[PDB]
């Protein structure tokens, strides 16, 4: 069999739902700093389960409980979009919601949130330690 392990999230990690092909993203975590969150840096995250319905990321924690997010079912101005420094680097990225920082601040343990990179900036390639 394939993989068929599609990755909309980046700490969440793989999702066997063909749903996700159509939905994925940079999504990611950061931390308090400003910087983005990765399973390099803390591998808690990535034992995230995934699940994907029609407008929304339902995400399970192995200790936490559901946590629902809109996928990309925003059109408004009510989309966050959160200015973060990744590095030395500003770019705009969109906040799930205090809902999805709690939410991981548990599972991750310190004070982050999930967040959706929008496709505007689209590239941020995260620091190189450059």
């Amino acid at each position: 069999m394939s993989t068929t392990a599609y990755q909309p999230i980046a700490e969440c990690g793989a999702t066997t739902q063909s749903e996700a092909a159509a939905y994925q993203k940079r999504w990611l975590v950061a931390n308090d700093a400003g910087q983005w969150l990765n399973r390099d840096l803390c591998p808690r995250l990535a034992e995230v389960s995934v699940e994907l319905r029609m407008g929304y990321l339902v995400l399970k924690a192995p200790g936490m409980l559901r946590l629902d997010i809109p996928l990309d079912v925003i059109e408004d101005d009510d989309s966050v979009r959160y200015q973060m420094l990744v590095g030395e680097q500003t770019v705009d990225v969109v906040d799930e919601g205090e809902l999805a920082a709690a939410w991981i601040s548990n599972h991750a343990g310190v004070p982050c949130r999930i967040l959706k990179v929008h496709p505007d900036m689209a590239e941020v390639r995260w620091p190189s330690l450059e």
